[PDB]
C-alpha cells in the first residue's frame, strides 16, 4: 500500500501547500 497512501498524500499534500501558498504566497 506504499505508491497508494503515496500518491494519495501526495496530491493532498500539494493540496495544503497550495492553501499556504495562496494565503502566505499572496502576501509573501
Amino acid at each position: 500500500d506504499a505508491e497508494f497512501r503515496h500518491d494519495s498524500g501526495y496530491e493532498v499534500h500539494h493540496q495544503k501547500l497550495v492553501f499556504f501558498a495562496e494565503d502566505v504566497g499572496s502576501n509573501k
